[PDB]
DNA sequence: TGAAAGTACTTGAGCTTAGACA
RNA sequence: AAAGACCAGGC
DNA sequence: CTCAAGTACTTACGCCTGGTCATT
């Protein structure tokens, strides 16, 4: 889903057509970094799931996709301007997925993130609960 | 992705005739 | 907290 | 005007425990 099918979905959807002037939004390629929580300050911190749960927060990741938007004022120039990791959202993050910050980590790493090494992962932290999808 | 059934409504159809006596 | 929904579970 | 043949309502166990969530 985060590899292929988030990509697929923005790049399929229909670019924005708008007029007199004209305006094109095209959306080039989708970006995801690890979970990061903001905090009042606005200062990003990556955001470990022990501290997604105990602080009720969602164990997310910030999305962020490529802009290119395009003017054309009929005097045969279309001015092109292209926006990078543009913010569209959160997307929360499958526990010991690819994407999330357990990924790879060693019974040790995992003991002092106080995550414990035999939790199989696999699920979602909405809000502090832990969430499972049921196929 | 796959009820089931009972009841209260409508709506259409649609059918030889002749006058005298009777 | 109030009733609403959803979910899981016991017999 | 008046008979059989189509379209609408109306309902499907008994409790009991709890946890979560959005509105208020």
């Amino acid at each position: 889903f985060i590899q292929m099918s988030v990509q697929r979905i923005v790049e399929d959807a229909p670019p924005i057509d708008l007029q007199p002037p004209r305006y094109l939004l095209k959306f080039e390629q989708i970006y995801l970094s690890k979970p990061t929580h903001w905090e009042r300050d606005g200062a990003p911190s990556p955001m470990m799931p022990n501290e997604a749960r105990l602080r009720n927060l969602t164990y997310s990741a910030p999305l962020y996709v490529d802009i290119t938007k395009t003017v054309i004022k009929e005097g045969e120039e279309q001015l092109q301007t292209q926006h990078q990791k543009t913010f569209i959202g959160k997307i929360p993050i499958m526990l010991r997925s690819t994407y999330c910050l357990l990924n790879g980590l060693t019974d040790r790493d995992l003991c002092e993130l106080n995550e414990c090494p035999l939790d199989p992962g696999g699920y979602f932290i909405i809000n502090g609960s832990e969430k499972v999808l049921i196929a």
